């Protein structure tokens, strides 16, 4: 499996001039080894970052709507994004699923109509506390899984990337280990073979979507069942290369 | 009260190919007496619509989110609106509180952190089928009302455009007439002014944010209260013009 960073800017930065100098810092990285990187931005600066950012790295939505247009004030959809060449979308982050109320039966049906209309999607799941501290983190996130595999069309598991958000460490006073992150992302994998088949599971990367700083993602990227990463604040920050860069302990 | 036309897209159109074309259409349109033009697009396509529309009118969003930046995945903020030379946003549109699940206190923190961070608004109001078939629809939109009030920081009135959405005649089988828009829109002239005093509510438009169209734009335009229209599908038609240039029967 080609090791994938995605770099996620969440709803940062404040303007189009740091979006564009940080897209000056990125197309001047050196990238070693072999691995996929995507970047997601606000919708505001796709435009820009899509014309500017490096030829060999793709950009994404950070999120779309489930419909390819129509009577949904506020929202962007499918085909707007894909009339830029945008390839991309995240979808179902923690962010959204908790703040902004997005439900499973919501975040299927935006996979589904994302992956029909061409779309390479990077699907996130992940367990809360209660979960993690019952010891019951596999059959929560095997749920939401399993919501997700019915949406992904025959021959589309090639343009889905899944990130595992242990949520259960963002903002509650407790931390995850490298460990914790290789058994949640061997569980997933798993959960794939079981339902979809060993071919789908070996090929599908699984990446982690906790903490990862240059401090941590070498570790982390040796772990067997660790594909890559969803990068939060460090995407924004001189420090993403040395994590795009930590796929050569990646084997 | 100047009158008031704000021309919203909604999620459309699919590409950014149509957005120019449509731009194209509205740059050349005649505008007679006088009127304040705003007209909001996707995300996407803010950008291109900054860059390209016509200077006497303004462009707006079509919603921001509560706070200046952040770990808010797929969100986009006043600032980065703001970087653009962008000076409006819609709020509380009837399909945000709907679909996309925004309620009184979301919005209410959106009108104060945008107002108190230079953004001028057009905050929509409306009460559902139930409230207006048991006569109760003056309670409903005041206690909308009653909420927004504390969000508005001293001397930003002249910032704020009210529009008034009968959600009951939207999907429900039911029209609204040239009357009930009148009525609707001097309940909340009387709200604001025994609320926030006679000056202001002199001085705030009120918009009717109904279906508005070349057939019925003349008449609304003619009552009392009505201060200009927040048009839905109409604004992505050569027909919007005929709407703007309804300011001539108002008085
Ligand atoms: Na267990
Ligand atoms: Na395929
Ligand atoms: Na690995
Ligand atoms: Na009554
Ligand atoms: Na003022
Ligand atoms: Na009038």
């Amino acid at each position: 499996r080609t090791f994938f960073v995605g770099g996620n800017w969440k709803a940062n930065p404040k303007t189009v001039e740091e979006a564009e100098k940080l897209i000056e810092m990125l197309n001047g990285a050196k990238v070693e080894g072999n691995v996929e990187v995507v970047v997601a931005a606000p919708f505001l600066f796709l435009p820009t970052l899509q014309q500017k950012l490096r030829k060999d790295w793709k950009v994404s939505a950070e999120n779309v709507f489930t419909k390819p247009n129509g009577a949904f004030t506020g929202e962007v959809t499918v085909p707007m994004i894909k009339s830029f060449g945008i390839e991309w979308t995240i979808l179902g982050h923690s962010e959204r699923r908790d703040i902004l109320k997005e439900d499973d039966e919501f975040l299927a049906a935006k996979a589904k109509f994302a992956l029909e209309n061409g779309m390479k999607i990077i699907y996130c799941c992940g367990e809360h506390l209660s979960e993690r501290e019952a010891g019951k983190a596999s059959e929560f996130v095997s749920a939401q899984i399993e919501k997700m595999i019915p949406a992904i069309p025959a021959g589309k598991w090639d343009d889905v990337v899944i990130a595992y958000e242990p949520i259960w460490a963002i903002g509650t006073g407790k931390v995850a280990s490298t460990q914790d992150a290789q058994e949640m992302c061997k569980v997933i994998r798993d959960i794939l073979a079981a339902k979809v088949g060993a071919d789908i599971a070996n090929k599908v990367r699984i990446l982690y979507g906790g903490s990862v700083k240059p401090n941590n993602c070498n570790e982390l990227a040796a772990c067997p069942d660790v594909d890559g990463f969803l990068v939060g604040g460090a995407s924004l920050e001189p420090g993403f290369i040395n994590i795009v860069n930590s796929n050569v302990h990646s084997k």
